[PDB]
């Protein structure tokens, strides 16, 4: 936790100063790309995403979100979109306190916090709503520079991805006071909107994963099935993306989140 906290603070310094020093000693400028990502950030309300919905190579890997994004970005020039397994309440989650989950890693490693912190309306909505189902609001962050690897080392050459920030329902907080089917309906509607936003912004390659299945306590079989219903068996997004990676990095014994996705896809 202390090392993660230090890295988070360094990233905030980097985002203020507009440059960082790579391990070779190269000084890498990022201010322009960070500013572009912030200025291009958009909040989508639930009903705007619903309007989009009126209008494939599938891999399951043990990669982190960022590792999969980096791999894809090296292989072709179209910008990849990645799902941020978002906090509804804090931009970058607990990253500055050294918390360890997917969003925090994204915030430690990229310009994502600079984008998310600029959308206070998203966070205010959820704070006032006080319901752990959260909502279908989504933040779209284009061209966010990524400048660390999985170990926290700064990159000689940063790369850019789009982020899609949408919180899964907090099933852990709900317990059994919503049914399996109610949670499934919420997951399906929201995931459909995430995919619609990605496609609307021209992203043909996605990095998805076990959204909601760690800190938020969702069932990975249900989340894998949610994506499967959208992408397979003639579902609404069947054939609409070129490449979808379920990058599932699960350090728990048995890697159960990864196993559920491997089984389904
Ligand atoms: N870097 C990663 N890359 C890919 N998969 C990962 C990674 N880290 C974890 N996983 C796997 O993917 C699963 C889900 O990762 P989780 O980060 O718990 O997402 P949530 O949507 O349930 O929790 C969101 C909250 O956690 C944050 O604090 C936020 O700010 C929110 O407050 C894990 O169980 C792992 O199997």
């Amino acid at each position: 936790r202390h090392s993660r906290r230090a890295i988070a603070a360094e990233t905030v310094e980097i985002l203020e100063r507009g440059r960082y020093t790579a391990p070779s000693g190269r000084v890498v400028p990022i201010a322009d790309h960070v500013a572009q990502a912030v200025r291009g950030t958009r909040l989508y309300r639930p009903e705007k995403l619903a309007v989009l919905l009126e209008g494939t190579r599938i891999e399951v890997t043990e990669e982190t979100t960022l590792a999969a994004a980096r791999r894809l970005t090296g292989a072709a020039g179209d910008q990849v979109a990645c799902l941020n397994f978002a906090s509804a309440e804090h931009p970058g989650g607990g990253f500055l306190s050294g918390a360890h989950a997917q969003e925090e890693g994204l915030a430690r490693s990229s310009g994502l916090y600079a984008s998310l912190r600029a959308v206070p309306q998203f966070y205010a909505f959820h704070h006032r709503q006080r319901d752990p189902l959260y909502s279908d609001h989504l933040i779209y962050s284009p061209g966010v520079p990524v400048f660390r690897d999985d170990a926290g080392r700064l990159l000689e050459e940063p790369y850019r991805v789009a982020f899609l920030t949408s919180p899964a329902p907090n099933r852990r907080a709900i317990g059994d006071l919503r049914t399996v089917e109610e949670i499934g309906r919420v997951l399906r509607g929201r995931a459909a909107k995430v995919l619609a936003a990605a496609r609307h912004h021209g992203h043909r390659r996605l990095v998805l994963g076990a959204w909601g299945c760690g800190v938020f306590g969702n069932d990975p079989a249900q989340v894998a099935e949610t994506f499967a219903g959208l992408l397979l068996d003639g579902g609404p997004f069947a054939g609409r993306f070129a490449h979808v990676v379920f990058a599932v990095w699960d350090t728990a014994p048995g890697a159960p989140r990864h196993a559920a996705f491997a089984r389904r896809f």
